[PDB]
């Protein structure tokens, strides 16, 4: 559909990765249909595509499913109404216009199935004759128009009840007016205060959200933090939240909107304020609340979006940080009365030692924890100690300090690593399985050892959305955060590769176009047949069909296999065109690989055909220079904590950490200990729009930065704290 196309190109525009045309979604769109994923787009469909990276395909995709739900249902709309003989050609006009759904369901209201509702039951008495005499006649008397309707067979057994029956006719009618719901909404939208008030008594109970307890700020502006407090606070009792603009006997203005729109003003006619009573009851019984329930709706949308945009960065971030490789680490999970749990694993990640120490508050059995720890990293030959970053991670961070101190010797290392989800992976069936006679509290530990080691092939053992990056994870829509999750998961996962006689079933089971059942099935036939010689025998492994080939091969590695190409992310579909490559300079393809010179001084345009464009022959000829290149920077951890890099040693890529030595109005300067400050630019400093630099920073602040550039004539370093930018 050219309309969606259109749309999501658009909106694709106005990211800062800047202008995508229609036919651009088109290609991709079609792509994704027939079952391509997005890292293989990215990677491999760069010529159909205009070069559309991951996050460009990521919010395509995420359109395209809005896009067609929304044009599904306007299309069931108009059979409907069409059905019902009300579909006017003005009507249909508007519904064509519609660009979102509430607009969509707004104009919708009037022909939607009705429910056994006051104004229904009232309608079936036949007081529809009534509402409609007293509103085109507001010179008649409401109690004496009443009589003739009266019938208690039929529910309405006096005029007083007879007139609250034609009064939730009109209520109805008013409320599902499309014109004037929009005009509320977009009003409301634009004047209403969100209003936080704490639910009397509660002061104690919700003492979390003692912020809110008399809140007050415009709606529509209110951000993602707060709004998601509120909602929280409100979810548990704690709150109360209203929309206020707007009985001091003050007409509200929306009274007054509702009002105009249906022509009523009230001129003391005998009818007029029974009408202002209905249009009073209007507002306070059915609008308002349907407005709040939209607007709040809204408001969560947007600050949940926020929300989960943030877990994605920082889960993409633990995903993509340097493994520590294999070297044998003591991995410590912090904790007070249930102690700090202790893993030792040796350099390919085997266990080899458990304990559980209380060094800590109440125990306090400091010496005797240092003995057990010293002990174990003696005996194991231990390098590194991993430390979980939750419950009393601190004083366990001081107390390997003192292990550290006390045993200089030993050269150990200590690093803080995150606990995201290493209790959920300790409960699970997985982890049941890889330590049946393990109990459960020592799982924890084990898992932060291994992520020290690596991050990646650790944490793809746990369910996504259950790697806890963030405050309210649990709260915000559950759907939202695994589409978002797992896509995070599947682009570091494709982004790296893996080596397919290695990688574990959990890992195999993100690459590109393969799950779990046929990662079982990799494991199970490398198993049974020893470890794979090329790509193509992936082939002969059951269910691993020529599509699923196609979308996992490139990112499947065999190293030291028949055929040298297979270690790269070259694809197979484009193996001949490499040996054409090969061909025209007369140098075989195992020459080629590792050339640098040589490769650098070809030109990719003598090699591009119908089919694989530039974009696809350049990417070749890096892989041939450096295959399967790990786009993970080096871990130098130890070197930066005893301060002996220098400016010299520094890669584009490196995340390090630094301290802020001055903030200007244009940026920060800040020392990652080469004895050369970095100049972070004011937007630089954050992932959100910045205005003031001394808003975020201060001297002295510890902040990650990433390395942006390296000069090394010149002396200088670039830097960000923004992990999403990319050096290049």
């Amino acid at each position: 559909m050219d309309s969606i196309n259109t749309r999501i190109a658009e909106e694709l525009s106005a990211l800062p990765s800047g202008r995508v045309q229609p036919q651009q979604v088109a290609a991709a769109v079609a792509l994704l249909d027939e079952g391509s994923t997005v890292p293989f787009i990215a990677r491999y469909r760069k010529e159909v595509t205009g070069s559309l990276d991951d996050t460009q395909l990521r919010m395509l995709e995420e359109r395209l499913r809005y896009l067609r739900e929304l044009e599904e249902r306007r299309g069931a709309i108009l059979a409907s109404i069409e059905e019902q003989g009300k579909l006017t050609p003005e009507l249909a006009r508007d519904i064509k216009l519609a660009d979102t759904k509430t607009r969509l369901e707004d104009l919708y209201l009037p022909y939607k199935q009705k429910r056994r509702t006051k104004g229904q039951i009232a309608l079936e008495a036949g007081l529809g004759a009534l509402a409609d005499a007293l509103f085109d006649d507001p010179t008649l008397v409401p109690e004496s128009e009443a009589a003739r309707f009266v019938d208690a067979e039929k529910g309405f057994a006096d005029v007083k009840a007879v007139l609250e029956g034609a009064k939730y006719i009109l209520m109805e009618r008013f409320a599902e007016d499309a014109t004037l719901l929009d005009k509320l909404r977009v009003f409301m939208k634009n004047e209403a205060t969100l209003t936080a008030r704490v639910v009397p008594g509660k002061e104690q109970e919700g003492a979390k959200f003692s912020d809110y307890f008399e809140h007050d700020e415009p709606l529509k502006s209110a951000p993602s933090h707060r709004a998601l407090a509120i909602f929280r606070g409100r979810n548990e009792g704690v709150l109360s939240a209203s929309l206020k603009v707007g009985a001091p006997g003050t007409l509200h203005p929306c009274e007054v909107m509702i009002a105009e729109r249906f022509g009523l003003s009230n001129q003391g006619r005998a009818a007029d304020k029974w009408l202002a009573e209905v249009v009073r009851w209007t507002w306070k019984v059915k609008l308002y609340t349907h407005l709040e329930t939209d607007l709040f709706g809204e408001l969560r949308d947007g600050a949940e979006d926020e929300a989960i945009s943030v877990f994605a960065r920082n889960l993409h971030d633990l995903l993509l940080a340097a493994p520590a490789g294999p070297r044998a680490t003591l991995g410590l999970d912090p904790g007070l009365r249930t102690g700090v749990k202790v893993a030792v694993v040796d350099a390919t990640g085997k266990l080899l030692d458990t304990a559980t120490v209380y060094p800590h508050a109440p125990k306090n059995q400091w010496d005797q924890t240092l003995a057990v720890l010293a002990a174990l990293c003696a005996k194991h030959q231990v390098e590194l100690i991993a430390i979980g970053n939750g419950t009393a991670s601190r004083e366990t961070d001081k107390l390997a300090g003192e292990l550290i101190k006390k045993y200089p010797g030993m050269k150990l290392t200590k690093i803080m690593v995150s606990e995201a989800g290493a209790s959920v992976y300790s409960a699970s069936e997985l982890a049941a399985k890889e330590f049946p006679e393990l109990d459960v509290s020592l799982r924890g530990a084990v898992s932060i050892a291994r992520r020290l080691q690596d991050p990646l092939a650790e944490l793809v053992k746990i369910e996504p959305k259950s790697i806890g990056v963030g405050q309210y994870q649990h709260d915000v829509s559950q759907l939202k955060l695994a589409r978002s999750l797992d896509a995070v998961v599947e682009d570091c996962v494709n982004a790296v590769g893996v080596d397919v006689n290695t990688a574990s079933a959990a890992l195999l089971a993100r690459i590109s176009g393969l799950n779990s059942t046929l990662a079982q099935n990799i494991v199970a036939h490398r198993d049974a047949n020893g470890a794979f010689r090329t790509r193509d025998e992936l082939k002969k492994v059951s269910r691993l069909g020529e599509k699923t080939f196609e979308q996992a091969a490139g990112f499947l590695r065999v190293m030291n296999g028949d055929n040298p190409l297979d270690a790269s992310a070259v694809h197979p579909e484009t193996y001949p065109l490499v040996q054409r490559i090969a061909a025209d300079t007369e140098r075989d393809i195992r020459s080629l690989i590792g050339d640098s010179a040589f490769l650098k001084r070809l030109d990719p345009k003598k090699f591009t055909d119908e089919t694989f464009g530039l974009p696809t022959v350049t990417d070749i000829l890096k892989e041939l220079d450096k295959p399967g290149r790990d786009p993970r920077p080096e871990f130098k951890t130890a070197e930066f904590q005893e301060g002996v890099e220098s400016l010299k040693d520094l890669k584009p890529g490196m995340v390090l950490e630094g301290v802020v030595t001055n903030v200007t109005n244009f940026g920060a300067f800040v020392d990652i200990g080469v004895h050369q400050d970095g100049l972070v630019h004011i937007s630089a400093l954050s992932e959100k729009f910045v205005k003031d630099p001394y808003e975020v920073v201060k001297a002295g602040d510890i902040v990650k930065v990433k390395v942006m550039e390296v000069d090394i004539p010149r002396n200088r370093v670039g830097l960000s704290m923004r992990m999403s930018d990319t050096p290049g």
